[PDB]
């Protein structure tokens, strides 16, 4: 755990100023209640004397009605005070904290930017988004409004004590003697809870991985069916995570059990061995002050050991110092680079897999102004070579240097200034064409990005959108063919005009002709330029003024009612609160009954019963309060780690039944969904937790309160009474103006987790266009927005705080006057059953501090609201429907009938303008044509992620929207253009090819050798058990997709989509591949999507798509023989 008063290292004088302020009015607050207990002995006195005379009958000098006049007329003050000094504290603190807690997600947000790429491949993005989102929060829990409380609750119970040392001593000795075992009980339950928060937030952190992965590749999740697993895996994660909460509750619900007993059975002791009526008042009175106020004191110490465990985990990223300093200024640059890159001797590990050596001595020379091709097999390390060259990670023995000068002593920031890289598949960001190109140098113009975009061949496909350079590409490109994120990903790097230019595979989802149009400009710039291309076509290898080939290392040349809803939604947990009610009950009613009772002992001596009848009261109130406060605070908060388990793995279960389409609108992008997932679950927590103790506790103590105020005397009552519908006013004013709040800063909330998650899991392009300044500026521009709402937050909180109890302290001044009215005129004996009904009004008084759990309500409110919308939403591709035609024997005919379809997101333009073909079992098609031209859309159809609009697609003479979805998609085996693995072992990212269903090892390795993959596994540590990293990318592309085409293959699907399952293959191994293959597709229906053309010579059928229709369809001869399209596809190639 962290010190505590180290929370405060963001705070600046402005923030100390503000502290302190507030601190001194929650002093005051804190002492105005040991003023109305002195008020209240005072008053006991006056009436002794009086009723004293009226026995009797120093005659005349006293009078009732004037006496409690100026009674009255201390409350006034009393209450105009608590109301200055309470709207003072609370607002002071709540806005001093809200500055410290920006400052530290800024400081956050700017130190993870900082880490070197190695880095990351041991720190996952979901843990960082979830430290962020909620670590952060609970550290604002702990040190917002909880410290104002806790201070003004510390004060009252020192002064109701320090009153009894200066005033009826003799009695607080014991106390002294006890006080310390209160305190060293309440540091080791403090270290108990930190400890527990450890392991709460370890398993939550490990739950938002999951969440994260699953919402990223929900297009593999759904084609495989494994929501039911991924569902299985988040409760796991859940459940550790709920069951520490639970403890915490336990640990932390026995403390308030044990102060009560411990001071009421402390002053029993003190009574039974001792031995003005004003002062055993204030005694009885100044107990249980203290009690109860140490009681309330017990959600502070929480939040203050949660806010330690969350700061420790926040605090260690902060302070690290990274091996690899991009923003540091100690570094050199050159003037007049030429660009000449030399390896010498350099020798490579991965630091996540150090045994195995990448580079082995490797040596090359990179002559400037030159197009230099790296060839090798797939794992050869071409990527990891331009990684070193970019200075992501350092050689561990050799000298890497850029025109004689080592890669060490450079200036970080120029390097990477210099270099222009197009990754292999590569990833935009979410925005416009237009911004995207314009991410490579911010000060281009609109001609330059158009220039761009005409090097790129990215100009007529652009143009032919419906809004030029202004359609918004996705989440990641997704909303994009692979082509056209690849010529915008070339745009990119060619608008910084760098000096060494990096393609990585920069024409892998290009057909022929594009590559062609591609090339030819690659070829004319190369005077002024240094091109490394890594290349498997034969005319890119050709045409290159030096070959590099890579083997192993080695380089040799050549909605409505949320609140009802939740109350329905709540039912399974009836037991735990029924007990925790009847508890919270039984503590509401001690309190008023308690200033009932020692009024009746004390009426107006006796060391026999006078004694033993107040001792047993206080053994009494003593046990039962230990047991009820243990009962109310351990099943309330029960309550709420169910509830919010629940509603966590429903929100999972629901997001993901959900259709394609709605992943693809721009409000549901991963980042905002995680943050759904990860905060509307706590803001609902914390209105569900102990918090409906309180209230029930509030309700019945004030109900108790006036039940016996109106038996004594009706006429006084009803004076207190009519000041209640002001609670009610205020209380629900505060939610009106609250709600209109929280509705505007959670889009806020959720565009920021946006930011963050496409930043960090974009770290490795960001870092090569070096624009992580540009989105720390978007972070931030975008956490002010909460920020101007924060402090009227603050002021309406604590504005409404204040005038809670200064109504509550009027009541009180009105009824002693009228109390003064009534016993001088019309009242005889009446001086008892106002004393009687001024201690249970006086007893009353501290626990309608309910106020206090409002501010939360506003948010639990929204969030429900929220997760009813999402929870009862009907996609209209049902995934969870049982509902649809199963036959028993499934063929794989498939029939495209006038197909037409138009992309929701885009529906200004039709993809599909008609598309007609048709295979037969036991088939192969070959779907060819131009890049964007609807291949990989036909493909989504057959897997229902879309339906078409017009037409129908037919398999086994069935209408698609009426199979059923899971039997449609468990009879399909699909290879994605672009696949994404699972961070786990290879084993289970080729076991996902089945779910529903264990697959025994030998299948495993079958399909492995069968994608030409056992080798490679075999030649590892930890074999088949390697982690892959996030999205597979601790592997080479080639790896990765032999990892996807054994995941297809291990099924035995009737049909087997194959979308480009080469694209990042070589040659050598691309004929391999393609032998075992036609085993493959020898018995199934296939089809097949390829730019390359030595691929699909044996295909039955191969059909040329153009703009969304079939032109020419048959085999290789015949469509050879034609010379039509197929043939200048052929040909050009
Ligand atoms: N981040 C990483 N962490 C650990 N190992 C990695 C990482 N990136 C790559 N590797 C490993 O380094 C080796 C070299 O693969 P590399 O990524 O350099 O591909 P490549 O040889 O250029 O081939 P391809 O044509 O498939 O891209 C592989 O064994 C790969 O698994
Ligand atoms: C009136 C009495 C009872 C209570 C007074 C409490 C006040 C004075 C206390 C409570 C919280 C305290 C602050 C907590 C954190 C910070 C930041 C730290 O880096 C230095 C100390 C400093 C600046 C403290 C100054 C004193 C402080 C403002
Ligand atoms: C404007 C605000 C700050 C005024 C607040 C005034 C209050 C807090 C002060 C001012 C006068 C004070 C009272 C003056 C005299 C008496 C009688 C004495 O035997 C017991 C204390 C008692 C009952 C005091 C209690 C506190 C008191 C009521
Ligand atoms: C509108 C809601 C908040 C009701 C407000 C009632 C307030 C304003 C009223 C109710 C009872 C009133 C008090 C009753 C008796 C006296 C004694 C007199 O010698 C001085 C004024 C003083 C102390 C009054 C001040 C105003 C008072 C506190
Ligand atoms: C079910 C439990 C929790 C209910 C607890 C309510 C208790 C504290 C309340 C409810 C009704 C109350 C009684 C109402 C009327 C009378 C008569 C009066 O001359 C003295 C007080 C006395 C005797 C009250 C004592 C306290 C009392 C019994
Ligand atoms: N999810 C999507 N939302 C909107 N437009 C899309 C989406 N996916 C693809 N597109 C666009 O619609 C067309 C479909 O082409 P696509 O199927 O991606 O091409 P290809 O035939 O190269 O696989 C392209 O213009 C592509 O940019
Ligand atoms: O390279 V494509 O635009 O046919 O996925
Ligand atoms: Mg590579
Ligand atoms: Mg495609």
């Amino acid at each position: 755990r962290v010190g505590f008063f180290q929370l405060f290292r963001f705070s600046s004088s402005t923030d100390i100023w503000l502290m302190f302020v507030g601190s001194l009015c929650a002093f005051l607050h804190g002492i105005a209640q040991p003023g109305v207990l002195l008020i209240f002995g005072t008053m006991t006195d006056v009436f002794i004397d009086y009723d004293v005379e009226l026995q009797e009958l120093r005659c005349g000098l006293l009078n009732i009605e004037s006496e409690m006049i100026k009674f009255a007329s201390y409350y006034a003050g009393i209450a105009v005070a608590v109301l200055i000094t309470g709207y003072i504290q609370i607002c002071f603190w709540v806005i001093a904290a809200a500055r410290q807690i920006q400052k530290m997600r800024k400081f956050y947000f700017r130190r993870i930017m900082r880490m070197e790429i190695g880095w990351f491949d041991c720190n996952s993005v979901g843990e960082l988004n979830t430290r962020f989102s909620d670590d952060i929060n609970k550290i604002n829990d702990a040190i917002a409004d909880q410290m104002a409380l806790f201070i003004q609750r510390m004060t009252s119970t020192i002064c109701g004590f320090l009153l009894g040392f200066f005033r009826g001593w003799k009695l607080t000795l014991v106390i002294i003697s006890v006080s310390p075992l209160i305190g060293i009980g309440a540091a080791t339950i403090g270290l108990s809870v930190s400890k527990f928060t450890d392991y709460e937030l370890k398993a939550y952190a490990k739950a938002g991985v999951v969440a994260d992965e699953v919402i990223s590749s929900m297009r593999t999740v759904a084609a495989f069916g494994g929501e039911k697993r991924e569902v299985e895996r988040y409760e796991k994660n859940l459940v550790f995570a709920q069951r520490w909460g639970i403890r915490k509750g336990i640990v932390m619900g026995f403390f308030t059990g044990f102060v009560w007993c411990l001071i009421f059975l402390c002053y029993a002791l003190a009574f039974w061995y001792g031995s003005t009526p004003g002062t055993l008042v204030q005694i009885f009175l100044s107990v249980i002050v203290g009690a109860l106020n140490l009681g309330n004191a017990s959600p502070c110490l929480e939040a203050f050991a949660t806010g330690r465990a969350a700061a420790t985990s926040i605090f260690e990223t902060i302070d690290r110092k990274p091996i690899i300093d991009c923003m540091s200024e100690d570094g050199y640059k050159l003037d007049r680079i030429k660009g000449e890159i030399e390896f010498h001797n350099v020798t490579f590990h991965y630091p996540s897999r150090p045994e195995v050596k990448i580079l082995n001595d490797l040596n090359m020379v990179i002559k400037p102004g030159e197009m230099t091709a790296l060839v090798g097999p797939s794992g050869a390390g071409k990527s990891t070579a331009l990684q070193l060259i970019q200075r992501f990670y350092d050689p561990c023995e050799g000298m890497v240097t850029v025109d004689g000068h080592d890669i060490r002593s450079l200036n970080i920031q120029w390097l990477r200034d210099q270099i222009g890289i197009v990754e292999q598949e590569p990833v935009l960001f979410s925005t416009t064409i237009a911004e995207n190109i314009r991410y490579g140098r911010e000060d281009a113009t609109m001609e330059d990005i158009v220039q761009a975009a005409k090097e790129a061949n990215a100009y007529n496909f652009i143009m032919d959108l419906p809004q030029q350079f202004d359609t918004l590409v996705g989440e990641g490109g997704g909303q994009m063919s692979g082509g056209q994120k690849q010529r915008v990903a070339i745009a990119r790097a060619l608008i910084r005009n760098p000096k060494i230019l990096l393609l990585d595979m920069a024409t892998s989802a290009l057909d022929n002709e594009s590559e062609a149009m591609v090339q030819e400009v690659l070829s004319k710039i190369q005077h002024g330029h240094t091109i490394i291309s890594v290349a498997h076509r034969l005319s890119t290898v050709r045409a290159a003024d030096t070959i590099i080939g890579f083997e192993h290392g080695t380089a040799v040349e050549r909605e409505p009612a949320p609140v009802r809803r939740i109350l329905k939604f709540s039912a399974p947990e009836w037991p735990y609160m029924l007990v925790g009610s009847v508890g919270a009950a039984v503590n509401g009613t001690v309190t008023p009954l308690y200033a009932f009772l020692f009024s009746q002992i004390l009426g107006t001596e006796e060391q026999r019963s006078q004694i033993n009848g107040v001792c047993l009261l206080f053994v009494a109130m003593g046990c039962v309060s230990l047991f009820t406060q243990f009962l109310q605070g351990y099943a309330f908060a029960k309550s709420g780690e169910l509830l919010t388990k629940r509603l966590r793995k429903f929100g999972f279960r629901a997001m993901l039944g959900q259709d394609i389409a709605w992943f693809d609108d721009l409000r549901n992008s991963p980042g905002a969904l995680t943050t759904r997932l990860a905060t509307d679950a706590s803001q609902v927590q914390g209105a569900a937790g102990s918090q409906i103790g309180m209230i029930v506790n509030s309700f019945t103590n004030v109900t108790v309160a006036m039940i016996i105020a109106f038996s004594f005397s009706w006429k006084l009552s009803l004076v207190i009474l009519c000041f209640f519908p002001f609670l009610a006013l205020s209380g629900a004013t505060q939610t009106r103006m609250l709600t209109g709040f929280a509705s505007r800063d959670k889009q806020a909330l959720e565009m920021v987790g946006q930011i963050t998650n496409e930043a960090l899991s974009n770290i490795r392009t960001v870092a090569g266009i070096g624009k992580e300044r540009r989105f720390i500026e978007a972070l931030e521009t975008e956490l002010e927005k909460p920020f101007k709402t924060a402090i009227q937050k603050a002021n309406i909180y604590g504005f409404c705080f204040a005038f809670a109890q200064c109504i509550m302290f009027i009541a009180n001044s009105a009824s002693y006057r009228y109390g003064g009215y009534l016993i001088s005129n019309e009242g005889l004996h009446f001086s008892y059953v106002f004393r009687v009904i001024s201690a249970v009004v006086l007893s009353a008084t501290a626990l309608g501090r309910a106020f206090s759990y409002t501010p939360s309500y506003a948010k639990a409110k929204i969030s429900a609201a929220r997760f009813f919308q999402l929870l009862d939403r009907q996609p209209p591709i049902s995934v969870y429907n049982t509902a649809g035609e199963k036959w028993d024997n499934f063929q794989g005919k498939i029939d495209f009938v006038d197909c037409k379809f138009t992309y929701p997101s885009r529906p200004d333009s039709q993809v599909l303008n008609g598309l007609s073909v048709s295979i037969s079992p036991g088939q192969t098609l070959a779907f060819v044509g131009s890049s964007g031209c609807g291949k990989s859309t036909s493909i989504q159809l057959l897997e229902r992620f879309y339906d078409p609009d017009q037409g129908k697609v037919m398999i086994d003479g069935h209408d698609s929207k009426k199979v059923n979805v899971q039997f449609l998609r468990s009879n399909i085996g699909i290879v994605s253009q672009e696949p994404v693995l699972f961070a786990c072992s290879i084993m289970d990212n080729i076991k996902y090819g089945d779910n529903t269903k264990e697959i025994p090892m030998e299948r495993v390795i079958a399909a492995a050798k069968q994608a030409q993959l056992h080798d490679f596994v075999m030649s590892l540590p930890e074999k088949y058990e390697t982690n892959v990293g996030s999205q597979g990318s601790q592997l080479s592309r080639g790896e990765k997709q032999r990892i996807a085409i054994a995941r297809a293959i291990v099924r035995d699907p009737k049909i087997l989509l194959l979308d480009e399952a080469t694209s990042a293959l070589d040659t050598e191994s691309e004929k391999t591949v393609q032998v075992a293959l036609d085993k493959a597709r020898e018995g199934r229906t296939c089809i097949v999507i390829a730019h390359r053309l030595s691929t699909i010579q044996n295909a039955d059928i191969i059909a040329v798509m153009a703009q969304g229709v079939v032109i020419e369809k048959g085999t290789h001869e015949e469509l050879m023989a034609q010379k039509g399209a197929y043939y200048k596809l052929v040909t050009t190639g």
